[PDB]
């Protein structure tokens, strides 16, 4: 019996469905946080399973925390705590945001509320991030290679090479993206990620640069199928992961099952 697992066993609908088996409450955080720019805690209100991990969630260039809002509830209701976070400024680089990052989770773990420190599992921790921010989730991993999960989505940076990342890391790309082409950003990062690291990239089809600031079944699905496999060694979820989905709107996926 894994100690970690929490919600009944999944479906690919379970996984799809926009709202999950836990009701979810919030809470505010003030941007005069230390060490970034405050955010929105999503944890899930039932106590009676175990303590959830945690996911911090970073915007992109110039973005705030609603670009990444639909994350909060969806996430979260399948059994995490979600930090939509705001950067310190709307102009900080992917480094400046995987620092932000760790503080976040700094926060949940060091200074978080009552409410949410008791819910809380401190050594199972993530983070994902959009564009810039997914330039600092690959950030984050170099800095805390403890991290249990790491998630970019349409990742931006000019670091090409992290070949020393040790956290798993799943890398979502838009076919169409303009502002971070996957030619020079998503795949380069994918492939050079190490060859043995529990790694995957899933392009989307005709997907742009902002697809992942609104809601999207295909990046719903298998964001919290990576988040179960690798923050709560949920192996329930390595039948969505391994093989390599074959959605309709995926247009590309590569990986390193099985993990
Ligand atoms: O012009 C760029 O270099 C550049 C432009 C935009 C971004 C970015 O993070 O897009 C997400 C904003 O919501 C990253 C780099
Ligand atoms: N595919």
């Amino acid at each position: 019996p894994n100690p970690y697992e929490r919600g009944p066993d999944p479906t690919e609908d379970s996984i799809e469905a926009i709202r999950g088996p836990f009701s979810v409450a919030t809470e505010r955080v003030s941007s005069f946080a230390s060490g970034f720019g405050g955010g929105t805690i999503y944890y899930p209100r039932e106590t009676d399973e175990g303590t959830f991990g945690a996911v911090a969630v970073a915007p992109g260039f110039t973005a705030s925390q609603g670009s990444m809002s639909w994350y909060g509830e969806r996430v979260a209701s399948h059994g995490f705590i979600v930090f939509t976070i705001d950067t310190n400024t709307r102009l900080d680089a992917p480094g400046q945001r995987g620092r932000q990052l760790l503080a976040a989770l700094d926060y949940l773990v060091e200074r978080s509320d009552r409410k949410v420190r008791e819910r809380l599992d401190p050594n199972r921790l993530a983070v994902m991030g959009h564009a810039m921010g997914g330039g600092g989730s690959l950030e984050a991993t170099v800095m805390r290679p403890s991290l249990k999960a790491s998630i970019p989505l349409t990742p931006w940076h000019l670091d090409k090479t992290w070949g020393q990342v040790q956290v798993p890391t799943f890398i979502i790309g838009a076919e169409l993206d303009t502002i971070a082409p996957v030619s020079t950003h998503a795949k380069p990062f994918y492939e050079s990620l190490p060859s043995s690291l529990p790694k995957a990239y899933m392009e989307l089809c005709g997907a742009t640069h902002f697809a992942p600031n609104i809601p999207n079944t295909t990046i719903a699905k298998y964001v919290i199928s990576w988040l179960k496999r690798f923050v709560d060694e949920d192996t329930r979820y390595s039948q969505f992961l391994c093989p390599n989905p074959t959605d309709r709107a995926i247009c590309e996926y590569r990986s390193t099952c099985p993990y």
